């Protein structure tokens, strides 16, 4: 069987765990607990992803798939149901650039949640930190956009990434406060917020 | 054609053109001279790129993709023959997860970079940039061990991403040496720095 390394705060383990459930996968996937960070490693995790990064996923063979976007991939193509990765044609490059879109969010929220926690306040740079916030903003911006009508086609790759971007603002950054000025992707949220699979993966 | 906003130093861009010198495919693309944001985001615009996300791919009518890992599917996927990323097989997975260790790399050594030549000396935090070359000895170490004979056999998706990690490295880190522990890695990286597609493409 699979084994995955894991936590229940990390929105990239949770698009993986978000796409198991959607995909009646979970079966598969043994939870391989990782507490960490980019100054608390995780020795056995980094046996495996020398990146020292989760998610990290271990085949039934031994090999190992890192990062999330190659997990998602092959996630996908294990089963026989419609694929949420799009295999051709404009669908494909479209939904995967708003998947790229939704990581980058969460790449600047995770950079910000560090920053914060873990460097002493005397280093903080708040010019950094503002332009983290605003590269979240600009791009919650065009989801804003996106939530008028391409967002909410299809619960896929894209809809998962941005889902599980905007879970995880709430959890770390609800002083961003991302509804306050996009009412459009508010509702969208409200609306794949009850799906089964995102309510059986929310943060602590 | 296309148009490709474009940055010399970024190594994410090189990957793409790389790709394009190797796949035939220069003559459908345009440049277009983008600035790297490492704090706050450009207040100029490109309407058509409102996140001045670099490389971002704008299509032949109008939709622009991104990020390069995306572009370098979308690329891979407009040229016929010897795909440089392999459609199924155990192959696609492997080689997508060395891409993504190389892109590891990237990631730590831009973070580093940016630390050290952007923040004042007085917060850069140590152990933080100690924890993100951590990542890149322990990648180096996973290629040597384990992907010699692999980078060899095809310069493709993984091994374009591993070279332009390690033109960054060099690039930007220099008192980060990796050749004495991964002497095959630098025999490769030697021959293959040789390359048309890399030899056009070194940064400033
Ligand atoms: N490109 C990767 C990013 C994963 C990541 O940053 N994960 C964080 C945990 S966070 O999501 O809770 C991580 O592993 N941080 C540890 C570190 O950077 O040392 C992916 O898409 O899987």
């Amino acid at each position: 069987s699979l084994t995955l390394f894991h936590n229940p705060a990390s929105p990239y383990v949770r698009k993986v765990m978000v796409l198991l459930h959607e995909t009646g996968q979970l079966n598969r996937v043994a939870l391989q607990a990782s507490q960490l960070s980019p100054v608390a490693p995780d020795a056995a995790l980094n046996q495996d992803n020398p990146l020292g990064k989760i998610p990290a996923l271990r085949l039934d063979n031994g090999q190992v798939l890192y990062d999330s976007r190659v997990i998602l991939d092959y996630l996908d193509q294990q089963h026989v149901g419609n694929p949420l990765i799009p295999r051709d044609g404009s669908a494909r490059w479209r939904r995967l650039t708003l998947a790229a879109l939704a990581d980058g969010i969460m790449d600047a929220s995770v950079l910000v949640r560090y920053e914060l926690a873990l460097r002493a306040p005397e280093k903080h740079w708040e010019q950094w930190l503002d332009g983290q916030r605003d590269k979240i903003r600009r791009a919650l911006a065009v989801l804003e956009a996106e939530a008028i009508a391409e967002l909410a086609s299809h619960f896929d790759i894209a809809a998962i990434s941005v889902a599980c971007a905007l879970g995880y603002l709430d959890f770390r950054h609800p002083d961003l406060e991302w509804r306050q000025d996009h009412p459009q992707l508010a509702a969208w949220y409200f609306e794949i917020s009850q799906r089964p699979s995102m309510l059986a993966t929310r943060p602590p």
